[PDB]
């Protein structure tokens, strides 16, 4: 029955192409399109459709396998995979996601500094964003799933302004020191990317390490330098993000420890 569990997950993740109607292109690695998904209750749902790219057997079965694992995730701060579709060329898979009208968190932070879009984001909400990602990441690491592409651009905003982790890997300034050197990736490397993500949130969308080029990053970190404390950022919050960048990956806290520290800090605000 150990294999029968994979077959169960496999049947579940596939969506009939006829239940899907494709809309306009939102982004042009593969495309992001809007779509309509006909549900079991007879009504249509607005969805986001991600199309992907070379073998028509092994790599496709690999996509279905990976998608079957992804649809098994069930947490309010992890994007939910609604299912997958396949379309053949003259070998193009599609992944079906809930439509997020508020978009990615990175764009939202940037828009908040311009007169038109969202208004100034206060400290409590910036901390609520960090708690939400920590909760989603905590769910993932406890299931032994590595994100491998954690950044503000890969976190999505739901209609109730809840953040969910998304766009799972497969970005040099999000990569842990040991991942740049030993080409090794663990949950401590996700914790490092999370600290960088927290810094993007606190700076309201600044690119990490201003004045340091991508090809200078490994030598920069090797000499002990880390991301600087953002202006008006709490010392406690900075200590939490800094703890994510400890040279020894074993010294870095887990997501569960980080989530707790962030919740206490949030509750402590007036
Ligand atoms: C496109 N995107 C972001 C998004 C979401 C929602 C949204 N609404 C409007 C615009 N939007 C944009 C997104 N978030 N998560 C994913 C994703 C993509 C691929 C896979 C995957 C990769 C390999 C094998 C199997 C799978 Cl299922 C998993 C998750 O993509």
């Amino acid at each position: 029955s150990h294999m029968e569990e994979l077959q169960n997950k496999l049947e579940d993740v596939v969506i009939d192409r006829n239940l899907l109607i494709l809309g306009r292109i939102l982004g042009e690695f593969g495309s992001v399109m809007e779509g309509n998904l006909k549900q079991e209750d007879g009504t249509s749902l607005k969805v986001a459709v991600k199309t992907m790219k070379n073998s028509s057997q092994r790599e496709i079965e690999e996509f279905l396998s990976e998608a079957a694992c992804m649809k098994d995730f069930s947490h309010p701060n992890v994007i939910r995979l609604l299912g997958v579709c396949i379309e053949m060329s003259s070998p193009k898979p599609m992944v079906i996601l809930p439509f997020m009208k508020y978009g990615d968190l990175h764009t939202y932070l940037l828009y908040s500094r311009l007169e038109t879009g969202p208004r100034h984001i206060p400290l409590q909400t910036l901390l609520r964003f960090m708690v939400d990602i920590a909760l989603g990441m905590e769910y993932l690491s406890n299931r032994n799933f590595l994100h491998r592409d954690l950044a503000a651009r890969n976190c999505m905003l739901r209609d109730d302004m809840t953040v969910c982790v998304a766009d799972f890997g497969l970005p040099v300034k999000w990569i842990a020191i040991e991942s740049l050197a030993d080409r090794v990736y663990t949950s401590k490397s996700d914790v490092w990317a999370f600290g960088v993500t927290m810094w993007e949130i606190a700076t309201r969308g600044m690119t990490p390490y201003p004045g340091v080029q991508n090809h200078e990053m490994y030598d920069y970190l090797l000499h002990g330098h880390r991301l600087k404390q953002p202006e008006d950022c709490l010392d406690e919050l900075y200590e939490i993000m800094y703890s994510c960048w400890r040279t020894d990956p074993l010294d870095r806290p887990t997501f569960s420890v980080l989530r707790l520290q962030l919740e206490r800090l949030l509750e402590s605000l007036p």
